C-alpha cells in the first residue's frame, strides 16, 4: 500500500536509536505499511553527523519496508505532509535548572513544532509526545496548532501502563498477556495513577485475587511510580529501549484498533471525570478505525479521587507554569 | 508451540540492547514461537547490576512471547539446554594491548564458553558468534566442543552482507529487496570481499548495469569494508543496532529457510573451493529445515581467487597464533 510519512524529532538520541529501527521493521503500522521516516535533529553539526551515523546503520538493515529516509534541521522541513509524528526530542534538566526553567525552555521547543505541524503537516496528522513533560508538552504543541483536531494531540501514559501491567503479572503469577482492564489516570509521572479496581485475569479480579489493598497503596503504586530511576540506578542511563516500545504501543494501538481491549492514552480532556476540557491527561480508552473512545461509568471512589485530584494539581502547576508562551 | 531456549553472552552490552528486545518481540524465531532468555555477563557487581536493569526493562514491555527469563555469571548454567546460543561477550582491545594479546584473551573466554556447551547445552544447539574475531572465536569454540557437530558453529558475516546489499541499491536506484545472488566471502573483517558478479535484480546483472569495475575494486570493496569506522566516526559509537539486525538474520534465515534465495554465512569449510576443512570461512549458501548448504559451481576469477587468498591468509595468521590454546 501506500507509504506514509512518520516524522521523528530527537532521532540522533537513545530513544529513538531503539525506535526507528522497530518503525522500518514494520512494528508501529503493519508489515505490510511502506513507511518513509523524516529524522528531526538541532542543526548543531554534531547532532546532524550523528543523525547521518544512525541513517548509514538504518541502510545497513537492508529493511525492505523503508520507502525513503531524509534528515532534516528544520521542524518545517521535517514536518511536511507527514501522517505521523513522534515529538521525542526536548530540553532535559540540567544542574542548577530549576522547573520554572525546564518549562519554558521546553515551551519554546514545542510552540515552535506545533506552529510548523500546523503549517505544513497532513491536516488529519496523529501526534505522539515523548519527549518530558509529556502531557504538558502535548498540550503546548496543541495549543499552537489552531488548525488541527485537538484529539489527534496525545501523550505518552503507555510505558506507565505496561509497567504496571509487567507488576501486576509478576504479583499474580499470572502471564502479562492475560491481564485486561488494567489503565492509568493523569499525568506520566510519579504522581500517576495505575488503577487495577477493574481488571481481570480470565474473567476473574485482579483487586480480589490480591486481597491485599496495602500492597496496592505501599508497593505497586510506589514502585511503578519510581520505575524509572530503578531502571537508571541500575544501568546507569534511562529506560530507552521500553520507552521506544510503549511508543509503538501506543500509534500501533491507535492506528490498528484493539478490539474492545481498553488501553491507556494521554489524551486532550472533554470533560469526562471532572477532569477540565483541554488538559492531556491519561485516560483509560478503547481504539478503532484510527480514533479512540473514553471508557465511561467508572466508579471512582475517596482513594481514587485523592490520586486524581493530585495528578491534576501537577498539571494545572504546569499547564500555568507556560500559559505566558502562549498566544 | 513450545519455548525454545535461547542463551545469550555479553547481556549488558550495547549489541544485546537492541537484540534482545527484537528477539522477544519474536523477529528472530517467529511470532508463534514462545522464547526462554537465559543471559549471561561477567561475574562482576557492576556488569550483574546493569543486567538486572535490562530485565527489568524487558519486563516492562510485557512480551507475549517471553516465556521466562533468567541472569547468569556461570556460562555452566548460562548454557543450559539450550537451543540456540548467541556469543556476543568478548575482550575488546584496548591500549598497548597487541595482536596476540587480543587473540589470547578472546581464546581463554571462547574455550571455556564451548566447552560449558559440550557440556550442558542441547545435542543439536545452533551456536553464533558475533564476538570479535567472529570467524576465529567460532574455530576455538567448536574445537572446544568435541561431543558436538561442527556445522552448528557458525560465524557472522550477514552485517558486511546487508552492508553490500544496501551499497549495491544505493548504486543502482534498486529497492534494496529486489537484489539477489550477493553475498560475501571469507572473514568478518576489512578483508571480506563482497562479491557482486552473480548478483541480479529483476534477472538482470548487477555487475552489467554497473558495467564499470573500477567503481567494484576502489569504491564499493573499500567502502564497505571499513563502514563499521565511518559509523564509529559519526556517531562515536559502535553500529549496535545493525549489527543486532544481521544477528537476527542469520539465527532466522538458518532455523526457518531461505526459499531457494542464497545468503552469506561464516561457517566451518569442508574444503570447498579450497579452503581448508575446518576454517571458519564466509560462504554462499541456501538454508532448509535448519541446515545449510554451500552453493557450489561459481567461478573464481584471479581477482577473487587473489581477494580469498588475502582473506584466507588473515584467518591462518589468527588460527595459528591461538592453537597453543587449544587442546
Ligand atoms: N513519556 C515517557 O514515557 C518518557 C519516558 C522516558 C523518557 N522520556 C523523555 O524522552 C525524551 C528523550 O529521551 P532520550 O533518552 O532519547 O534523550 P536523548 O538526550 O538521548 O535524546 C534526545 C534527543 O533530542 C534531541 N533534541 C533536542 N532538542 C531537539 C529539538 N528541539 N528538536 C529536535 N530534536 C531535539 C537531542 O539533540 C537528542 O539527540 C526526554 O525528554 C526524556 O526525558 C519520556
Ligand atoms: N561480527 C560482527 O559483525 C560484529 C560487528 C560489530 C561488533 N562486533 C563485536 O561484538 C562484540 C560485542 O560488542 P558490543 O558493542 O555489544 O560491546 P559492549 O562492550 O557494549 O558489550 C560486550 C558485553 O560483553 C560482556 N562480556 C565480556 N566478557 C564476557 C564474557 N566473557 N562472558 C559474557 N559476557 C561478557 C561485557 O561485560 C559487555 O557487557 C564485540 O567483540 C564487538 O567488537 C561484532
Amino acid at each position: 500500500k501506500t507509504p506514509m510519512r512518520v516524522a521523528v524529532t530527537g532521532a540522533a538520541g537513545q530513544i529513538c536509536y531503539s525506535l526507528l529501527f522497530r518503525i522500518a521493521n514494520g512494528d508501529m503500522l503493519g508489515k505490510d505499511q511502506p513507511v518513509i521516516l523524516q529524522l528531526l535533529e538541532i542543526p548543531n553539526e554534531k547532532a546532524q553527523k550523528a543523525l547521518q551515523g544512525v541513517m548509514m546503520e538504518i541502510d545497513d538493515c537492508a529493511f525492505p519496508l523503508l520507502a525513503g529516509m531524509t534528515a532534516h534541521a528544520d521542524p518545517m522541513t521535517a514536518f511536511k505532509d507527514a501522517d505521523v509524528a513522534l515529538l521525542v526530542g526536548a530540553r532535559p534538566r540540567g544542574p542548577g535548572m530549576e522547573r520554572k526553567d525546564l518549562l519554558e525552555a521546553n515551551a519554546q521547543i514545542f510552540t515552535v513544532q506545533g506552529k510548523a505541524i500546523d503549517a505544513v503537516a497532513s491536516r488529519n496528522i496523529k501526534v505522539l509526545v515523548v519527549g518530558n513533560p509529556a502531557n504538558t508538552n502535548a498540550y503546548i504543541a496543541m495549543k499552537s496548532a489552531p488548525s488541527l483536531p485537538a484529539k489527534n494531540f496525545t501523550a505518552m501514559l503507555r510505558l506507565d501502563h505496561n509497567r504496571a501491567l509487567s507488576q501486576i503479572a509478576a504479583k499474580t503469577g499470572k502471564p502479562v498477556s492475560s491481564i485486561e482492564k488494567l489503565f492509568v489516570w493523569g499525568n506520566h509521572s510519579p504522581t500517576m495513577y495505575a488503577d487495577y479496581r477493574y481488571a481481570q485475569i480470565d474473567g476473574a479480579s485482579v483487586k480480589d485475587m490480591i486481597n491485599d489493598d496495602a500492597w496496592n497503596r505501599d508497593t505497586f503504586l510506589p514502585t511503578v511510580g519510581k520505575r524509572g530511576a530503578a531502571i537508571i540506578d541500575a544501568r546507569g542511563v534511562s529506560s530507552a529501549a521500553s520507552a521506544a516500545n510503549a511508543a509503538i504501543d501506543h500509534i500501533h494501538d491507535w492506528v490498528l484498533g484493539t478490539a474492545g481491549k481498553w488501553t491507556t492514552m494521554g489524551i486532550p480532556s472533554d470533560g469526562s471525570y471532572g477532569i477540565p476540557e483541554g488538559v492531556i491527561f491519561g485516560f483509560p480508552v478503547t481504539t478503532e478505525n484510527g480514533e479512540y473512545k473514553i471508557v465511561q461509568g467508572l466508579s471512582i471512589d475517596a482513594f481514587s479521587q485523592e490520586r486524581i485530584n493530585v495528578t491534576l494539581n501537577e498539571l494545572l502547576e504546569e499547564q500555568n507554569g507556560v500559559q505566558h508562551l502562549l498566544g
